[PDB]
């Protein structure tokens, strides 16, 4: 119905309006100047010496470091045969496209934008040799694109995308040097700045749906568009701690030392120079100053401020930042304690592990959906019914304690007489789908040795 | 389209514009003087005694020295799919070029500058023996160059380099000795023979793409181009700690001792030499001074400054430097504990280890491109479709704890009756791609000898 020329112009307006929200979350992950971070006690000329607090970056890194996809799996046809070669396992096609795109860089990279901004988009397409030279022509060209360069409109009635715009600025400026529109029928692209456009380079595609899938950091039902992981709790302790670091630093300049005073001595009796208000005197160690009586003069001093009075509040905000984030206490350094044993580690990181397992559960939904669109685009025919029941398989988020699992798996398997089959011991040791498959071949070769 | 003789001068202007930014990040790693590091309480003449803080250098080195590439892995042709054929293969040719170029030396330098500045560049060509180089003429000349010497302009639409300029300076006089331009179908080079350029020498190439690959430190997708590893968190803590060290040192020179005063005594009564304002007295141990003074005459003193008032702020900033960097608390000397089990090491290193594993895939994604362009440079034909699916294999960045792995891999293998094939036990023990092949030969000799 609506003209693509008019859809482009309204979607670029909506995309530009979103950039007023995203600049807020960016300014916590990159420590840009926040008015609320400036410590109030330091005088106006010293306020150029900003302090910065790394809690938001530390929290988003400590999630995104743990997330890694290790395969897909799909229910087999009747007869239950789990894998095959020559005539391939259908899940190994999806992993071939994952490797051929380098999504093992781009997805784990784009998951940080999904945590920072609350959303990021997966774009599905076929390659064409007019644009690029270093992709396999048989493989669907899948990319991840951030909300600072793509926008999509979602129908709250049915949760699908209606249409989306991908809009890219040039030369570190604000010239919108290209824009692309996605529709259920088609996509169009323009190749110069706004008010100066080329003709729309355009193509059809075979889907009933827009080839843009949102990865979204949704935490509940409601929450339809996803929400930033850097929560108001973690923002408010980051801003609070930055003020304490500025006031402590300001105190270390003006006031972490006594101020010495003399009362009753006349400036001309001390020999103060009239033009400058100063008297120089030699100040090597053990000199004794001797003064005239000054009509009952005496010396006294203002106290130093004790900097511990700020540090014993900084250690309280390092208990809050740990408590809100659920990181291990040694990540914030909230105390001088470290896990002594494998069970002490699994205890200490239990919050961060269950946080990451829930992020793997949520972001896995976007990746299986993007793989269904990629199959439906490449293979052209309607989707085989088992692809509606596929699973993403992810690495165990916990720290890789090897020896504690090695003696456990050896006790369970007991040289083949034990409780579990061989390949169960391999997945309990945490070997990936591609490593387990490779070990079936080395094991078959070892069964020929003597 | 554009004249190369004019394109050179446009890119040399853009390169010297970039050099104005890079020196900001360099000043923190080289520990050069910064205005923000100068502690404000120190008197103007005494401010020459700069204190330099090593957190940025400690962080960037602790990341860069944990990385090491150990081979390239390419998926083998279907139906017989080993790690190697006992013969020349895709993994071995790319590793032979890696060794023949000494990239196992020079990539560790390139990864340091890629962390300091946020980028470096990998360049590819065939060697020209007319230059009298000491290199094997059969291998491609693959070599890395820093952003202080090579600059490349990049396409926002598909992220490829359009063109790049390399410029070489003779001395701190900032005169260019040579410039080199890389274009999609040729290189070109000029020498500044006497104040001005000689006529250029071109060299064409068979690639559709510029033979310069940016190895860049992209932490997030909304970084369209790579950013410095020395984050604003670490800059602001490095400068904060330098001000405390300056003020503490000036306090030790001026106030770590009390200042001694006498009031109500005439200078001429004490016998001050009026020409110099001073009086020597014998200051040997236990002698008692006696004064006539009775005009309310008394001794008194200003206190010392407590130097620990600053040290109590130094260790607070060291806990922030540890918290923002994610190094083991040992590296900032900040813990009272020190880990003493192989499990407690895996606990304390965990946030450094998974930060290095994040860099390994981000930099690995650039090294595979340099190897695909090098293959197309040497073999001339378009690349075999398996090379789009290659993986860089990196040595594990954790502290190695050999005995705790030998106790585990031996129990899993159980003299061949156990859970895993022999070569998996070698991969888990951490023997590299090259060491595993050498062991297959020793194992055959041991098996033949009996």
């Amino acid at each position: 119905s609506i003209d693509p020329e008019k859809l482009r112009d309204q979607l670029l307006d909506a995309f530009e309006n979103k950039q007023n929200e995203l600049k807020s979350s960016k300014a916590y992950y990159d420590a840009e100047r926040r008015p609320d971070a400036i410590g109030l006690a330091v005088p106006l000329d010293m306020r150029k010496y900003l302090a910065h607090v790394g809690y938001p970056r530390t929290y988003v890194d400590a999630i995104a470091e743990r997330q890694e996809l290790e395969g897909f799996r799909i229910p087999s046809a009747n007869g239950e045969e789990p894998e095959s070669g020559g005539e391939n396992d259908p899940a190994s096609e999806l992993w071939d496209w994952w490797q051929a795109n380098n999504l093992d860089i781009e997805a784990t990279l784009g998951h940080t934008d999904a945590l920072i901004y609350g959303t990021a988009y997966i774009t599905i397409s076929m390659p064409d040799p007019e644009v690029d030279f270093d992709v396999d022509p048989e493989v669907p060209l899948i990319r991840v694109e951030p909300p600072t360069a793509l926008y999509a409109e979602v129908d709250p009635r049915t949760r699908k995308v209606l249409y989306a715009i991908r809009a890219i600025y040039g030369a570190d400026g604000n010239e919108i040097v290209s824009a692309t529109l996605y529709l259920p029928d088609t996509t169009m692209t323009w190749l110069r700045a706004e008010g100066e456009w080329e003709a729309p380079t355009s193509t059809p595609h075979g889907l009933e749906m827009v080839p843009v899938i949102p990865i979204s950091n949704r935490t509940r039902l409601s929450d339809l568009y996803g929400t930033s992981e850097i929560s108001p709790e973690l923002r408010s302790v980051t801003d609070a701690a930055a003020q304490i670091l500025m006031n402590m630093q300001g105190t270390a300049n003006l006031m972490a030392i006594p101020q010495r005073l003399i009362f009753g001595a006349k400036p001309e009796e001390l020999g103060i120079n009239a033009e400058t208000g100063q008297r120089m005197f030699d100040a090597y160690m053990a000199r004794i100053l001797a003064f005239e009586g000054g009509e009952g003069a005496h010396a006294e001093q203002f106290s130093a401020a004790e900097l511990r009075n700020f540090v014993d509040a900084l250690d309280a905000l390092d208990r809050k930042a740990a408590s809100y984030s659920g990181l291990p206490p040694q990540y914030l350094s909230s105390s001088s304690d470290n896990p002594a044993s494998a069970e002490a580690i699994k205890a200490a990181e239990s919050r961060l592990v269950k946080k990451v397992e829930r992020k793997n559960k949520i972001f896995g939904g976007a990746w299986e959906q993007a793989m269904r669109l990629a199959y439906k685009m490449v293979k052209g025919g309607d989707i085989p019914t088992e692809y509606y029941r596929m699973e993403t398989v992810w690495r165990d988020p916990s720290t890789p304690t090897y020896a504690a699992k090695a003696d456990a798996a050896a006790k369970l398997f007991a040289n083949g007489a034990g409780l579990i089959p061989r390949e169960r011991g391999w997945v309990d040791m945490g070997y990936t789908i591609v490593e387990r498959e490779q070990m079936r071949q080395w094991l078959e070769q070892d069964q020929k040795q003597g």
